[PDB]
């Protein structure tokens, strides 16, 4: 028993990070199979950030001005292409660690790993959420663009994330692997609104189904609730209305606690009204959204990789 | 910017797990050199968990009932020895993917990653704090026994932590890697006593460094405090008391942010004496023990491994 915010076991991930450069800009790039895919702003200098064509930018580029590196082993490009916010550089070697994975577009309230890494090298995982707004809660510092999001199923690596951006107000924005910004973002230094967010109702509710498993249980009440009359305390507190569809996926957690989702709609209800009043679940004062009902029952069940 | 609670890559560790079965029971082991570390628990059966006798269960195993696996691959026993609560099984093939890497008994209170795996698989990576009191707070199912904890530093694993046992109480034990248990526990299913736990002091304050360094600041005050003063409100609130050594390994982040350890000791006090107000720190709304402050500074230098 336990609950805790698990990554998935980063080592195959690793395997494919590498150093890209082109003049004084250094970021991280992915290298798959003879692809590396790293942010197209590896391209400017900072004159070029409030505004880049990066059209005119990548057209000054030969392929022999991108230097990658694995390593200690220098890649030698063969060709290279932008491909929305990404560039992709064809190299003449394979990567021999490249595991079996897909590139996947999340949506909004899924999480993922994030394997953060500077000048090519690994530097810790951590877990978290798409935002409903498309952003990201993560830690990033300069030189980890390029940084990937990712989940594994059984041997198959998800790739679904590559950091490109942190906005003023301090948050991360990003790309899938095709190059295509989640939210509004776009690659330029300006602000940028990212609009109004909300809290993961579903994943709250998971996370209460996984606080019941492990017996921290003093939340739950004599009371039940509707979909209609929840979704007005909802709305209310800025939770994301809850659907047929997201009880169907609590499904699994409901039939092994025995509590019927209304029900423990009743009691995020009454902690959404009433507060916390200064006790804690699962070792937390807030109500913790970013466990999906998927990672509650991976965890609870020890599947591995 | 932005701070979370990172775990080492994992992929070091990934390479050195291996499932290892005497009998009825599989737990994990780990392959480094030619030497598989694991449990001695997996000599037992439930009629032996109440009091193993377990000189005499080791007596009764030669090294071919020891069924080690690597993936697919598996392992020759050559030799059977136990040292305190592990056996090391001596194996005619040294790992490939040995990592370099030392075996270090850590400090109540300092961090390790944990890799928790079932059946010789990884499953996920998670930070964690040694308690005060000498257990872990985990996430641990049936069969993650063996599971290990570890720091990276450069390019060496430093190992801490091999997983036993979950008290009745839900919280986890475990040796380091040469089988001595931490805390007064002992490998037998009884009750055992933990004994009184504390909250990590020094650590508090270095998250409060990290939020400031990230911008969180609304809990600065105009107040000062001393040493003394401070560790009586650290004892009403049952927090570790501060000492000059934690003061002087607080300086680096004193030095960086301007704030003066005792300045921010006043704003620790002020917390503990009027909560937070319904406000969060770095997304948290309790105070945060789990980052050292090495954790701190590497996290907000990008170190890299
Ligand atoms: O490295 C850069 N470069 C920036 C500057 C502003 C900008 C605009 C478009 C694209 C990229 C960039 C940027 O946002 N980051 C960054 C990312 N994560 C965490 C950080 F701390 C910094
Ligand atoms: O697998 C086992 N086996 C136990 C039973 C009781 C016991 C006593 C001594 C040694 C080992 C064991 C034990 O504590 N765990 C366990 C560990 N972590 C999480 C879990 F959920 C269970």
């Amino acid at each position: 028993s336990g609950f805790r915010k698990m990554a998935f076991p980063s080592g195959k991930v690793e395997g494919c990070m590498v150093q890209v450069t082109c003049g004084t800009t250094t970021l991280n790039g992915l290298w798959l199979d003879d692809v590396v895919y790293c942010p197209r702003h590896v391209i400017c200098t900072s004159e070029d950030m409030l505004n880049p064509n990066y059209e005119d930018l990548l057209i000054r580029k030969s392929n022999h001005n991108f230097l990658v590196q694995a390593g200690n082993v220098q890649l030698r490009v063969i060709g290279h292409s932008m491909q929305n916010c990404v560039l992709k550089l064809k190299v003449d070697t394979a990567n021999p660690k490249t595991p079996k994975y897909k590139f996947v577009r999340i949506q909004p309230g899924q999480t993922f790993s994030v394997l953060a890494c500077y000048n090519g090298s690994p530097s810790g995982v951590y877990q978290c959420a798409m935002r409903p707004n498309f952003t990201i809660k993560g830690s990033f510092l300069n030189g980890s663009c390029g940084s990937v999001g990712f989940n594994i199923d059984y041997d198959c690596v998800s790739f679904c994330y590559m950091h490109h951006m942190e906005l003023p107000t301090g948050v991360h924005a990003g790309t899938d692997l095709e190059g295509n910004f989640y939210g509004p973002f776009v690659d330029r230094q300006t602000a940028q609104a990212a609009g109004t967010d909300t809290t993961i109702t579903v994943n709250v509710l998971a996370w209460l189904y996984a606080a019941v498993i492990n017996g921290d249980r003093w939340f739950l009440n004599r009371f039940t609730t509707t979909l209609n009359d929840f979704n007005l305390v909802a709305m209310k507190y800025n939770y994301e209305p809850l659907t047929q569809d997201h009880v169907d996926i609590l499904g699994p957690l409901s039939a092994q606690t025995g509590i019927a989702v209304l029900d423990m709609c009743a009691s995020l209800k009454e902690l959404l009204q009433n507060g916390m009043n200064g006790r804690t679940i699962l070792g937390s004062a807030l109500l913790e959204d970013e466990f999906t009902p998927f990672d509650v029952v991976r965890q609870c069940s020890g599947v591995t990789f």
